[PDB]
């Protein structure tokens, strides 16, 4: 409790690749973890302009700025200030498939996060290699225990232009840094908005609120 406080900083960086392009793309940000809201700046640094559709990428870019009834344990806020790291597989509909892990520290009132993202076989004809998506649905992710850490599961969708959605299977295991109480099973509406960019997204404003409930 003590460590969250009501403004906190966040700095990251991410190192990928996508069907073999590598890329890095630093941010700062600060969101409110009480109010379940967050924005942050994020630059290309190396591999631009990136060839794919910079929305495989946005909920990479903490489940810490989610807002918590009263009534639901809260895994996130429980783990600092040692903090946690989470693992992903991101499965879309037509076969491209994304990998990534993030380690998130606490150094003062600045989350520190380490992002890796590996994302392979996408077809050239497709809505992520020809950037033809417009944004995310909201996603409601579901969380449950199993083995004694935190996993969640969502189907998410992009909508795209020209009409029609583009599906993604995520599943998500939390693994806190130090013992800390388990939640019972429960739901996390998220919406992400790129909120600015410019002409090839090497600098893009994301935001992102998210909400906790179970009844």
């Amino acid at each position: 409790m003590s460590v969250i406080k009501p403004d906190m900083k966040i700095k990251l960086r991410m190192e990928g690749a996508v069907n073999g392009h590598p890329f890095a793309i630093e941010g700062v940000g600060l969101g409110k973890p009480f109010e379940g809201k967050q924005s942050m700046d994020l630059k290309v640094k190396e591999g631009g302009p990136l060839p794919f559709a910079y929305d495989i990428l946005t909920m990479a870019f903490n489940r810490v700025f989610a807002k918590y009834p009263e009534n639901i344990v809260d895994y996130f806020k429980q783990s600092f200030p040692e903090g946690y790291s989470w693992e992903r597989s991101m499965i879309y509909e037509d076969g491209g498939i994304c990998n990534a892990t993030n380690d998130i520290t606490l150094d003062g009132d600045c989350y520190i996060c380490e992002i890796r993202f590996d994302g392979v076989n996408f077809p050239a004809n497709g809505p992520v290699m020809q950037k033809r998506t417009v944004k995310w649905e909201l996603s409601t992710e579901k969380l449950y225990v199993r083995d004694g850490v935190l996993k969640s599961d969502g189907n998410y969708a992009l909508s795209l232009e020209g009409g029609g959605h583009y599906r993604c299977d995520f599943k998500t295991t939390y693994k806190a840094k130090k013992v800390v109480q388990l939640p019972d099973y429960h739901s996390v509406d998220h919406h992400i908005e790129i909120i600015s960019h410019d002409k090839d997204y090497s600098n893009v404003n994301l935001h992102e609120h998210a909400e906790a409930h179970s009844e």
